[PDB]
Formats: C-alpha cells, structure tokens, sequence
C-alpha cells in the first residue's frame, strides 16, 4: 500500500528529480504534480521529468482541489506532499496543506523562524506532522548527529570546510548550523591552555560559538567538504562528509517523506529522526 504522494513544484529542477525518484520507488506513489509556470501545463509529470512511458498524472495548478482528493481516504497510509516553490508561496502553500491535515515536507528556503515558528503552531493544534528541513543530505546530517552525540564526550573540537573557489560567503552556511548544533548543549570546548599568538592574523581560523573554530578553504576542483574533528589526550575523532555531485538530497527526500507519517508535529532538521 504505497505512499500518496503530491509534489508541488513539480515541474522545477529538484521537483523533477523528486517525481523521477517517487516513480522508481515502489512504497511511493504519486498522485499529483503542481507547477505555477503556464507553459508546462498539459503535460505527463513523468514524461516531462524525463523518463520512458508517461505515467497518468497531468501537471495541474491548483492545490487545494488536488489536497482535497488526497485527504479522501485512500485505504493506504496518509499522504504527503513535498513543496519546491517559490519562497512567496511557501508559507501558505505549506499552511494550506497542514490545514487539509496533508503532511508537508519542505526546505527552509523561503521561510524565516518567524513563520516557521507560526507554522509549527498550526501543525500542533492540527496534529499533523510536518517536516522543515535545512539540510537535505543523508551523510551531513548523520555527520551532525554524530558530531552532538560526541561532544558530550569530547571537550575539543574543530570544523574544517572546503569549498569550490567560486564560493562568495565564509563559513559556508553548514558549517555554522554544525557550530550552533553542537554550541546548543550549552558546553563549552577548547578553553586554552596556554595563551596563544597569532603571528599572523586569521591563523586560528573563525571563533562561532562555545569556544568552537572554523576554518574555510576555497579552491578549484572542490565541490562541498566539512570535516568535524575532536580531539582528546591520545585520541581523534573525525567526522567527514564529502559531496560528489549537487543531486544528492533525493534520498534525504524520500525518507523525510517516510518518516514524517510517524509525526503527530512540526520537526526543524533531519537529524532529529534518524
Ligand atoms: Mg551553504
């Protein structure tokens, strides 16, 4: 008994990809495509999202009729829906659904913490789960996950990140949701030993939180790097995580879309069922 599944934003990059995902996957089944852009209107979802035989889903417009149909109980599990729209839309989009007791999951672009805050409410009082997600990939948020876990047994700890050299902003905005998730304890790391010179400004790296460093490296022919390292007498830690190609969410994806039928509630971040 599959998973119903709409995705809105279908027709976009990543909600391309997630309709091709869905259709490989046999516990999940699509039941609806949804785009703003007029000129993708008519079209086969699967078709279009680029595979073989079409499946029997057109890429309609308007959500709460396709909502409505959904929360008509199919037998099978509840439904979901996974948005990919327009930072404008994405409050009332996700709003709407949690309103139809449809389960929402979503990305944090788009959505301050004020609205996520509000959206929470409304998922509570609904008893509807719901999914916000900052990071997408499986092998970060493992990474961040583990990292919390060790720094109730580790007092030292570092972060080191690399990326491409096209990259404008440092640190990368990863590695500071890394530092804010291990300084959320309450703990702090590396309190010196010795005072320290910098013979050299910028030498030690960035200071985000709890005494806790970052160092950022930007070079051609990197992609996306973080590397957390902890550090106790006689021992190291090493957490990495390496990103090969930037289409690497999908199973992050999928399994939100799995484990959010288990939520009574709004959930911020992955790494909190798993
Ligand atoms: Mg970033």
């Amino acid at each position: 008994a599959p998973i119903p599944v709409i995705v809105n934003g279908a027709a976009g990059k990543m909600g391309r990809e997630v309709v091709k995902a869905i259709a490989q996957a046999p516990d999940l089944n699509l039941l609806g495509a949804i785009d703003s852009s007029p000129e993708h209107q008519g079209k086969d979802a699967g078709e279009l999202a680029g595979l073989s035989e079409p499946l029997e889903v057109p890429i309609t417009n308007q959500l709460e009729p396709m909502l409505g149909y959904v929360a008509g109980e199919r037998q099978g599990p509840p439904g979901v829906i996974v948005d990919f729209t327009h930072p404008d839309s994405v409050y009332d989009n996700v709003r709407s659904a949690i309103a139809y007791g449809i389960r929402p999951v979503v990305g944090t672009t788009g959505l301050s913490p004020a609205q996520i805050q509000n959206l929470a409410d409304f998922a509570e009082k609904a008893s509807t789960g719901c999914l916000i997600i900052p990071n997408f990939s499986i092998g970060m948020v493992l990474l961040q996950q583990a990292a919390v876990t060790a720094s109730q047994y580790f007092d030292h700890v570092e972060i080191i990140e690399l990326h491409h050299n096209q990259k404008a902003d440092a640190p990368s905005g990863t590695a500071i949701q890394t530092a804010e998730l291990l300084a959320e304890l309450g703990k702090t790391f590396n309190s010196a030993i010795v005072e320290e010179t910098e013979k050299i400004p910028g030498a030690r790296g960035s200071l985000a939180g709890e005494g806790i460093r970052i160092h950022s490296v930007r070079l051609p022919g990197l992609i996306a790097h973080q590397e957390v390292i902890f550090g106790a007498p006689g021992q190291i830690y090493t957490l990495r995580h390496d990103t090969s190609d930037r289409a690497c969410y999908m199973p992050g994806v999928l399994l939100a879309i799995r484990k959010v039928l288990q939520l009574k509630s709004l959930v911020y971040g992955l790494e909190k069922i798993l």
